[PDB]
RNA sequence: UGGUUGUCGUCAGCUCGUGUCGUGAGAUGUUGGGUUAAGUCCCGCAACGAGCGCAACCCUUGAUCUUAGUUGCCAGCAUUCA
């Protein structure tokens, strides 16, 4: 079964682009025309690899792995949070620190003192 | 040479851990928008923190309460050259 019907991406604007000045060449493989000076995503193969992702995380998080929700952009800030909650995953939809992944070690210390300082409002 | 001191200069700066960028020396952080006496603080930001500086902690001066009332003080009380 398609994991999210046409119409219902049709519905989101999922077929939406970005502007042709704004076009990647590489891209091209997944956009199906051009109208109004927009560039309409192939919604065909859109289908396709929605399953294939949605199938890859279920096995992936089957096997405990830990899927991090990443989206500062304006109009994804809140989706991520609400949806990574849902699930009980972790999300960064403020600011992406640099280092966060590279500087994991780093970053858990910072992780740690917001904690102590919890602990010492709540004490 | 040790120890000590002057000097830039009581100027607001000088660095480091990890990360990232660069073939490399390096860079970033520490730049930028406001603000400050100040790298002082806020915000932004491939940076995230830390340290020596800055400020504060110390001394003195300016107000006042408590304790203490002599060798200090004399208002109310008499007396003295005081």
């Amino acid at each position: 079964m398609s994991v999210i019907s046409m119409k219902q991406l049709l519905e989101a604007g999922v077929h939406f682009g970005h502007q042709t000045r704004r076009w990647n060449p590489k891209m091209k493989r997944y956009i199906f025309t051009e109208r109004n000076g927009i560039y309409i995503i192939d919604l065909q193969k859109t289908v396709k690899k929605v399953e294939e992702a949605y199938n890859f995380t279920k096995n992936l998080a089957a096997e405990g792995g830990k899927i991090l929700f990443v989206g500062t952009k304006k109009q994804a800030q809140d989706s991520v949070k609400e949806e990574a909650q849902r699930s009980g995953m972790y999300y960064v939809n403020q600011r992406w620190l640099g280092g966060t992944l590279t500087n994991f070690e780093t970053i858990q210390k910072r992780i740690k003192r917001l904690k102590d300082i919890e602990k010492m409002q709540e004490n």
